[PDB]
């Protein structure tokens, strides 16, 4: 298995993540942008 | 198997996440954005 | 299997999430863009 | 007049407000509260 | 005139307040809290 | 008059005020508190 996640583990590649338990955006122009 | 999660894991590839338990996102122009 | 999720995983590819239990979004223009 | 508010003025007494364009209460126990 | 306010102006007594454009509140036991 | 306010002015008195034009609040027992 290329990529392989057990218990309550987090895997990404090529990712943008926010991960949180409380998360707040606010008077943004962009927030992800991937460009390819 | 290129993926593979098992219990409760999270596993993503080209990906753009927000994960949490409040997410509040206000007054924004593009929140996601992906290109290709 | 290319993507095998077992108990309670998640997985996603060419993804665009905003996993949470409470999600408010107020006062955007776009909030999901992929282009391709 | 006790109290006298003219073009697009604003008063209180006693008050509590959360004046705002944009107003967005999450995962609270109480929001206002007044005791006497 | 005990209190008075014109154009476009803002007064208050034994107040509380969170005025602003963009407000957000998230994950509090009690915001506002008056006793007397 | 005691309190007097003229164009866009702003006055409080006994007052807590979070005035601002990006407000967040977050993880927070109690906010605002006035006890008398």
């Amino acid at each position: 298995r290329e990529m392989h996640g057990k218990n309550w583990s987090k895997l990404c590649k090529d990712c943008q993540v926010i991960d949180g338990r409380n998360v707040t955006v606010t008077d943004v122009d962009i927030v992800f942008s991937k460009i390819k």
